[PDB]
This record gives structure tokens, sequence and C-alpha cells, in this order.
């Protein structure tokens, strides 16, 4: 009964680090060590489509949550960046660092592992970067709490992270000190990287203690 | 294993704009405050309930169909309006809103735009004010623009006719410089006008007429 409706197809799919969206950065950009690809489908997967971003650090992505939602509990659908909405369709800037034909390479990223891409453009700050824009109800997140490490979880993020050719402490660091949850002392609580499994407790309110990386 | 998956779209209302055609549609449309529309909300879409809280948002991004429907030359490194899903996304200003429709300014959607889905804009996530990007995507450096007194009146009445910010909206698109032949006459429509100039010089544009009702 809809007057109009349009077909989309992914360009390509998101590898990366995160399996749970409790564990994503409320602020990837500042996690640099979050990593992941964008592997292109064919006919998108040839260098053509992609020269000039050689000149460009950030790109935007357009791309489908796994999902009729009005109210988040009570703020608008159309007031937030929640994940069931009209039409399934998600933004997300990401760090660029490199490209060769059929595949982009991402940091700061905040999709988790698989997510469909429908769309690649270049972030432009004259036209994205808004300087006079204000939001009132997007709390800025909290200062971000200190992590320290078990010498047994030091150990295992190293041995993992040579594995995975990937900065697997860092990226523990970034994720864990930004509260990756859903808070209460003893309590051992976990969250999946990669193919990994991290698990940390709260020594104080103010501190991570990193206990173990399995996988 | 070897299916492309599908999704379907359809939109969530439909962009009433002043820009009927590509033409002079600014490159740096938060620079034209004056250009304005209105985002008309189809059911279940228009209850007031999916809005709330936007009364704390100064602007919010849309993302449309470009409803006028090849792999800065590459398209995933442009802007361009040709895209291999045929959707965009923009930032506006909210001036405000009501139950079934958004005021929105500084616009640069055509005139009956599909629109998709409303989301606010959120500084800390999505003002990355150090990136770098190619000189394709530079802004407009802008052109002087002058005024024969007849456009002027003609302007200024054709504001009143429409309540529409006339003048400015032709002002503020015409000095980011369309872009060229002094005696070439450049025209474009703007709501129910047609508005026409020319370069008396390479470095000036001067607004000859403004027609319509």
């Amino acid at each position: 009964f809809e007057l109009m409706t349009h077909s989309v197809s992914p360009i390509g799919y998101i590898r990366s680090c995160f399996m749970e969206k409790f564990a994503i950065p409320r602020q990837p950009l500042l996690a640099p060590a979050a990593r992941g690809t964008l592997e292109l489908l064919p006919p998108f997967d040839q260098v053509e489509a992609l020269e000039g971003l050689e000149q460009v650090s950030h790109v935007w992505l357009l791309f489908l949550f796994h999902q009729k939602p009005r109210l988040k509990v009570s703020l608008g659908v159309f007031a937030t960046r929640a994940t069931h909405r009209p039409n399934g369709i998600g933004q997300s800037v990401v760090r660029l660092e490199g490209f060769e034909a059929g595949r982009l390479w991402l940091s700061g990223i905040d999709l988790l592992d698989g997510t469909p891409v429908l769309d690649i453009k270049p972030y432009v700050p004259y036209a994205d970067a808004v300087a006079d824009a204000r939001n009132g109800i997007a709390d800025a997140p909290p200062p971000g709490i200190a992590v320290e490490w078990s010498e047994q979880a030091r150990r295992q993020a190293h041995e993992h992270g040579q594995r995975l050719r990937q900065p697997v402490a860092e990226l523990i660091e970034q994720c864990l000190a930004q509260d990756p949850r859903p808070p209460e002392p003893g309590r051992r609580y976990g969250v999946r990287l990669w193919d990994l499994d991290v698990h940390w407790h709260y020594p104080r309110p103010d501190l991570i203690r990193v206990l173990d990386v399995a996988g």
C-alpha cells in the first residue's frame, strides 16, 4: 500500500572486531585500534570506483541495521540514533586508513562484523562539521575510565594480537575505557572482540582491570 | 551464498522546497539560510510522538532518495547525485516542527524529494573538523552580486506574495557562483519564480529580473 518503494542491495560487507552492540564505543573515532575492512562486491570491486580516496581521511558509510517503532523508552525515534527505525539504515563516519581494489581499511570503526554497507562517500568538514550545531538530548560521554592489566591478560593480549595481526591490547584498552556492558565490585564481565573473549572487573568504581584474554 | 540480498525502503515523507531544478543549488547550503523548505510526513510517521525531543536539536540528518535518479573521479570518492543505491544524506537546520511537518533551512534538496529517515545531528559524534578532503570538495570561493533596481523591487514584491525570503535566497545562491561571457543570460527557478542574471564582469553577477505569479 506504500505509494513508493525502492530496492537497495549491499555494495559490500564489513569485517570488524565487534561482535555485540554493547561493546561498541560511544565515541568510536577515539578508539583507533578498533579496525575493520569493507569488502566490496562486484561490480564495485575494481580500483576505479575508489580513485580520489587518497585525498580523504574519513568516509561516510550508509549501512543496514540488522532489524513500526516510533518511540524509544521516552524520545521520538527521529530524535535518536536508535537501531530499530523506519527503513533500517544507519550512517557512520570512519577513518579511512587506505584502500585497494575491492577493499577499504578502516579504523575507529563502530560497525558490527558482517554489517551490509550501501554506500561510501567522502566526509567533508565544511559541509559535515557544523560548528553552530547544538544537541541537548545527546549527553556527551563521560571522560573515560582508567584500565590496568593482569600480567596474564597482558601476555594473552600480546599472543592473540600477534596471531590476529591486530592491536589487541590497545583495542581492549580503548574499548574498556568507554564501559562496555548492559556495575558491581567483584563481578566478572566479558566482551567479545575478533575471535576472543575478554574478561574484566572493576577494582574501584573508576578503574577497570583486564583479567584474561582467551580464544 | 551467491544471491545478492535486497532490502525495500519507502519514504516517510516528501520535501517541499524552494529548489525546482539542480542548477544553482548552493554547494554550501548551510550558508544559504533563506533556502527554506518543509518535510511533510506520511502516517504513521506524522504522529507527534515520533519527534519528541527534537525541540532540543538544532540540526538533523536527512536520508533521502535522489528521485531524479557508473563506477574525484571514482563514484565513492564523490558526493555526486548518481550513487549505486540512490540514497543521499544531508544535514539541514531544523527550525521547528509540529505533528506531521518539519520546518527546515539551509537545505539543498529538490522539491518533491522523498525522505527515508531523520536523525539528530550529534556534534561529538558527527563533527570531525580536522578531516582532510580533496580539491573537488573544497567550498565555493564566492562572487560579488549586485542588483538591478528593477530586480530588487520585483524580489521584494514576490517575497511579500510568497511570504518567503526571496531576495535573500537569490543573493545567497548567486554569491556561491552557480557557474562565462557578458552577453549570456542565466536563470533559475525558485518557488514559482524565474530569476535571471548575467555576468557584467568575470567577478560580478548582476540580477536582472524576477518573474512569476
